[PDB]
């Protein structure tokens, strides 16, 4: 089956890019206000472009958090597995601090002043490095990783390694749908190169 | 535990940002070169930006992608899941046409030159709407979704849905690991909005 995009409406549009594109990782972005209120936010149009330096883009609607980061040039992003899943979805809703609201403690971060979510697996201590706005109401956020926190059980620190198999990020699919990371496969890239034809 | 990425070599920051920003999809794009020869290469530093204009992000590597993409302006973005998963992992090998040394049959694509793969669940057909360079070895492709190929049991025709349940994409983890999407969960955002403090 062939559909073209010009057909469709934006809600159209929004319904198969999000339904083909998965799984997608969710950056539960926390940021503060002017008045040093915390508001929260999960976006998974986001992934990492780099490492040097090592950046990543999140896409963002004209919710607070754009108004915070241009005016900080600091957030957090906050992964997101089991213990914070319910939390990181009520605080899509349409709301005032979502933080309070939803029940996610603070934790202070190392190198900026907006604080981590306590109960986040990892969590990226993030500068920005650019916002190029996408339209009047959209802006792509290129944000720049500083540090990172990890819970101890998640880090090999002497080996700088995650360890892999014990992370458990939930990944969103089309609709409310969300996939536990629990269902995994290992497949390597071999050095001995296939040439069937 | 943290960990500032000021300490860190490249390797180890690519290493501490795959193995913490997940599950992620899968971007398996052919292009064709100069000659008319099909290139597949995966990435999943990968996704979608917006719906209007219907917009996606990839960063490449300056493989042949980058090329094929600049010269024809068109390209293939074929989605991953279970029946070409192996060949998948195969074209990120370093090799000539992945498509043929990897075993893959290509279909035309209706609304521009380049093929899609034959077993693919679903592909955009897309044109290049920019190239932002990274840095002179890494670029960030913008493209453009023109129309969607869909396997017919994945789509809801009348309804132009997806069928979410029954498509299984493969998301990519840190290290060779793959998550298959078989262990879902449905969390929706509440009406009724909380506020616990």
């Amino acid at each position: 089956t062939h559909i073209a995009m010009s057909g469709l409406t934006n809600m159209q549009k929004y319904w198969l890019i999000t339904g083909s594109v998965g799984p997608r990782p969710i950056a539960l972005v926390t940021s503060l206000n002017s008045e040093g209120l915390c508001n929260a936010a999960p976006y998974s149009a986001f992934n990492y472009m780099g490492e040097d330096p090592p950046l990543f883009v999140i896409a963002v609607d004209h919710k607070d958090t754009l108004k915070n980061i241009i005016e900080r040039e600091q957030f957090v992003v906050n992964m997101v597995d089991e213990r914070i899943a319910e939390r990181m979805v009520l605080c899509g809703s349409d709301f005032i601090s979502e933080a309070e609201a939803v029940g996610f403690d603070l934790t202070p971060s190392t190198t900026i002043d907006v604080p981590r979510i306590t109960d986040a697996p990892i969590a990226w201590e993030c500068k920005l490095y650019k916002i190029i706005d996408f339209s009047k109401q959209r802006s792509m956020v290129f944000g720049e990783i500083v540090a990172m926190y990890f819970r101890e059980e998640l880090i090999d620190e002497e080996k700088l390694r995650v360890r892999v198999d014990l992370f458990q990020p939930y990944g969103r699919l089309g609709g409310p749908n969300y996939c536990r990371t629990t269902d995994r496969v290992r497949l390597t890239v071999p050095t001995f190169l296939p040439s069937a034809g």
